[PDB]
């Protein structure tokens, strides 16, 4: 179980996010592009699916709500537990990080960490 | 369609190459690790895998199996395909290419370009 993007999903967000083909096919091969829209194409995309607010931080009741709508598949018991302690984490971040596009890679890492651990039932 | 690595294969590769679980949580978020371990990762995976030759050059033939054999939904006939261009554009990269951990990146990211423009088979 991973948060996992599919091939549909990439290929809208990426027209709704002005992605070029080169940028997606990098993000779908496990890395960041170096151009200045595909560097900023995963913090543009988990924004427009309610992941993070629009200031770019951590947003529990649309994680919750994406995760459940998209991610069912992790079970509404591990999703809550998760996403439970990635939004405890998030709480300690500063504001200059949130601006940044890396920072929404840091949080899909705490839900891939988090999955990894989870236990829940 | 992508060359997706399941969660099992990523965990398994990643003992392997010695990667951390923060290296592979980062990986699983579609980003290279920053990490000396982990910034080879990918290249060590797939070279485990027999796509890439011990060298770190694409190896025709063990690509073509590793795909028949890791992603078998695929046509013998697309997985042809990909796998014929995808060796015509390794044959032009260098020796000092090929020795970066950043290659193996950019051979999945031409194998995914052509699975996207390949999907009718």
């Amino acid at each position: 179980a991973s948060m996992r993007f599919t091939t549909e999903q990439i290929d809208y967000y990426g027209k709704a996010c002005n992605a070029s083909e080169d940028d997606l096919v990098v993000v779908k091969s496990y890395k960041v592009p170096s151009s200045e829209t595909g560097k900023c194409l995963m913090k543009c995309m988990i924004t427009k699916l309610g992941l993070l607010n629009d200031d770019g931080s951590y947003n529990k009741t649309g994680m919750e709500a994406g995760l459940k709508k998209y991610w069912s598949e992790w079970s509404t018991e591990k999703i809550e537990s998760i996403n439970n302690k990635c939004y405890e984490e998030a709480l300690l971040v500063s504001k200059e990080v949130i601006a940044t596009c890396n920072y929404s890679y840091t949080v899909m890492a705490c839900l891939n960490k988090q999955l990894d651990l989870d236990k829940s039932t």
